[PDB]
Parts: structure tokens; sequence; C-alpha cells
């Protein structure tokens, strides 16, 4: 057998590796021809890199979409070198990092063998990059795994410029027997525009291979509605009323209760809900209830997942960047309050105007009725361009937060509204945290402070 020839990025190429990339130019040309790479496929070659390339000998091949590169350069990479592991895709809007984690785990702890795409800050679940097949390549050198645990991105674009069935592409090329759909929520404005042009997406990760399982989720409408997708598919669901289920004595696999309430390590509802997703497809991959709920039991989660950073006062770390998720995490706060709720939320820089308007409607409905304060930081202080907060941005932020009449304040370093809040707070009080980049530095402030 040979471990060489393998599809890289630019970055980890050697002898005889092929190098995708989106674009290059003629430092790439010279640093590939270095590193003696067989091959680049591009969708561009900048300038003068095409004659450059054909000066070293490095052979050159321009798709008209390096998307589709990458799913054929991850097909034969999957039949290379694992075609007869057994393969789960999880993909959705929200949870799909924190479902996908807690089945690779599930199979870990079981002592098999699985490779996991997924990590806190999920950027390698795209066919941008030939990341995900140089890593399975890297991890089955010294024997292929048992398991493919695999996050697929419902949504993705390069220059904004929407891939149309990223998802069912991806999918199609992994060919799992298995399939997870966590949710359909809003988010990423511009490549979608309606809550339909998401389903559509979502949806096609179904459409993408002939036979296998469906894992649904009870709970969504929409997702619920996917079972007449591909009449090829056995359909398992989760959630309520279903085999997989919770309520209060727990978590019910099958008829009898597996997980009780206080043996599970965190309540909220998104671990709740992926833990539910997580244990349906473990299910169909043959594992038993009892292999779950030692899982379950074993459970580390992701960065800023509801993570507890302080006790009196409750300080909580969410990841909260979509309305849906918004809700869902001021849900599970509000649900253990002894006192005043302090959120300090972070304007989602240089998303655009959309983002940002439905977020600060969503934090304004679920703070209504409670006895809550909203600081809302730009976090100049500790954010790059990349995720720099615009004046039309914040603006658009604050309007709807005026127009509503939530009790707000904008402090415009991190900074100065995490000094703010830690003050004003009493030790019954609990204050959660959301954002996304904006909001990733808030842990190691925190201990700067204390």
């Amino acid at each position: 057998a040979s471990i060489s020839g393998i599809f890289t990025t630019l970055g980890a190429a050697e002898a005889g590796d092929i190098v995708i990339r989106h674009w290059i130019d003629e430092k790439g040309i010279e640093i590939a021809s270095e590193r003696g790479v067989s091959a680049i496929i591009t969708q561009d070659l900048r300038g003068k890199s095409s004659r450059l390339a054909e000066e070293h000998g490095l052979p050159v091949i321009l798709v008209d979409r390096i998307e589709n590169a990458n799913a054929l350069a991850l097909s034969w990479t999957i039949e290379r070198f694992a075609p007869s592991s057994r393969r789960v895709v999880v993909t959705g809007t929200n949870g799909k990092s924190t479902t996908t984690h807690m089945i690779h785990h599930i199979i870990e702890t079981t002592g098999a063998s699985s490779y996991t795409n997924t990590d806190s800050r999920s950027e390698f679940n795209t066919l941008i990059d030939p990341v995900v097949s140089q890593q399975i390549a890297e991890a089955s050198s010294d024997g292929a795994p048992e398991f493919m645990v695999i996050e697929v991105s419902e949504v993705q674009g390069w220059l904004g410029r929407v891939m149309r069935d990223h998802a069912r592409m991806m999918t199609a090329a992994i060919g799992p027997e298995v399939v997870v759909i966590t949710n359909v929520a809003m988010d990423h404005i511009g490549l979608v525009e309606s809550v339909e042009d998401v389903f559509r997406e979502v949806a096609g990760a179904l459409r993408a291979i002939e036979s296998g399982v469906a894992v649904l989720n009870a709970d969504d409408e929409r997702v619920r509605a996917m079972a007449h997708v591909n009449p090829g598919l056995s359909v398992v669901f989760y959630g309520s009323d279903s085999p997989v289920r919770y309520d209060g004595e727990g978590i019910h696999i099958g008829g009898d209760l597996i997980i009780p309430a206080e043996e599970l390590p965190f309540r909220s509802e998104h671990f709740i809900q992926n833990t539910l997703a997580a244990a349906a497809a473990c299910l169909e991959l043959g594992f038993s209830p009892e292999d779950i709920r030692m899982g379950v039991k074993t459970y580390r989660p992701l960065k800023r997942r509801f993570s507890v950073l302080m006790t009196e006062p409750l300080v909580i770390d969410d990841f909260a960047h979509n309305p849906s998720g918004i809700r869902f995490t001021v849900r599970s706060a509000a649900a253990n309050l002894r006192g005043r709720l302090w959120v300090v939320n972070a304007i989602r820089g240089s998303r655009g105007e959309d983002i940002n308007v439905m977020n600060a409607a969503a934090l304004a409905d679920s703070l209504r009725g409670l006895n809550a304060e909203l600081i809302v930081t730009s976090s100049s202080d500790v954010v790059d361009e990349q995720n720099r907060v615009l004046e039309n941005e914040r603006r658009a932020f604050l309007g709807v937060l005026d127009e509503r009449g939530a009790s707000y304040i904008h402090v415009e370093k991190l900074r100065d509204a995490l000094r703010m809040v830690l003050d004003a707070a009493k030790p019954h009080d609990t204050i959660l945290l959301l954002g996304a980049q904006g909001m990733d530095p808030a842990a190691g402030i925190i201990d700067e402070i204390r």
C-alpha cells in the first residue's frame, strides 16, 4: 500500500502531494515547486502564475468550481483509505458540532476508532479546502478508523457567492449510512434570505444517498417534514413522544429511562436536544443504551457552550450568534434564576445589518418579562478587522432596542463591559455572556479581572 500522493492544503504539502486551492498566485507556485507537489488543482491562476508553473514543470488543473474538485478529492480519499468505515454526516443550522462531537465521543468511549472533523471553532466542514480529506488520510495512515463522524455546513459560499447544494455535494462525497438533521433556523444572511432556502439546502443532504437511515428532529416542524424527502431511507425520530425523548424523569431511550435528570452532566436545551440526536444516531450504528449512557456521563463540552466560568455570581459563556440560539440560551439561563440576569451581548462585527437586527429583536423578546439588564458591546478593544463592528451595524442593532424599549446600555470596549457587569452584580445574580468572535476573549479577561 502507499500513504503518499494525497490531496492536501498548500501549507501541509509534501513531495508527491496534490494541492487543491481556491486560487493561487506566483508565490504559491514557488512554494509548491519548493515542496515538490505533483499537481495543483485551482479555480483561479492569478496574474502570471500560469506561465511560471509551465516553467517549473508543475501541472495545473483549472476547474470551474473548487467545491466540485474537493468533493471528488474527498470521495477518492475515502475509497482509497477507509472504504469499509461506517460514516455519519451531521447537518442543520445549530448544534452540529455538539451532536457530531457527542457521537464521536460515544464511539471512542466504547473502545472503537473514529475520525471527526469537529472542534469548537468548527472551520473544516466545507468543500472550499481539502482539509477534511487531508485529515482522513492522516487518520488512516497506520490503519483506517471504523467510524467517521462528519459535520457538514448547510450553507457555504466563497466570495459571498453561495455554493448551491453544498450539503448534498459534501454528503454524497462521504456516502454515510446515517444522516442526522439538527434544526432549520435563520443564519448566514446573503447566502440565504428565506427559511425555505435553508430548508431546501438542509434537505439536500437526504437526497445525497439512495439508501440509509435519516435521524430527524421531531421538535422542529421543518425537520420532521423531511421524512418524505428520500423514500429510499428509513426514518428515525428524536425529541418528543419519539423513542429517544426527554422529560422531567430524564432521557428515555426506548420505553425505559436510561439517564435520570440528576445523572446528566449538563442540563441546557442545547445540550439535551443535541444529546438526543447523538443517542438516536448511535442506536442506528448498533450501540447499546448502556454504551450511550456511559458516553453521555463521560462527555466534556466544547468551548463557550453554556460554559460555567464563575460561581456566585453565576457567569455563563455561550456562543449564541443567531436568533433561535439566543432564545434557547436565555430560556436555559432563566430556568435556574435566583436574582437579576445580566446579559452582555457582543454585536456581530462585519456580518451585515440583517443578522444584527434579527439578533437584537430575539434578545429583546427573550428578555421581556424578566428581571434583566442588557449590556451591548462592540468589543472594539478585542476584535480584529475581520470582526470589527461597523457604524451602520451598531446603529441597526441599537435601533431595534430603541424601537422596542428594552433597557440597555452600549459599552464600546468588552473589558469595560465585563468590569461593569461584575461590579454591579450580586452573588445570587446570573451573568450571561453572549456572542461569537466579539465575546470569545471574555473568558480570558475574567481571569485578569478576578
